[PDB]
């Protein structure tokens, strides 16, 4: 069982955490939905949105889309759709996380 402390370091490294930046306002605060090349993008825990802090100005809430292991497969169109009892919106944006794959002839 019983054994002495061990502990090993290595090189330092980026990691690919990225953010799709949003505002979205509205009275009652309106609810939000994504889509992702057209269709509905499902939030799991490497793709979720986070707000900010509340300015106590504002009504106005900002935050990220955030994507926390991206790969070429996220590449692509992204769309924030809001809505309240007054009206609906929506915003799209392109993006790109990483290159195709190289593939041989």
């Amino acid at each position: 069982v019983s054994f002495p402390a061990s502990v090993q370091l290595h090189t330092a490294v980026e990691m690919h955490h990225w953010c799709i930046p949003f505002s979205v306002d509205g009275q009652p605060a309106p609810s939000l939905r994504w889509l992702f090349n057209g269709s509905v993008l499902n939030e799991t825990s490497f793709i979720f949105t986070e707000f900010l802090e509340p300015a106590a100005n504002e009504t106005v809430r900002h935050g990220c889309l955030r994507l926390n292991q991206p790969t070429h497969v996220n590449n692509g169109n992204y769309t924030l759709l809001a809505a309240n009892p007054f009206g609906q919106a929506s915003a799209s944006i392109m993006a790109a996380f990483m290159d195709n794959p190289f593939e041989f002839n």
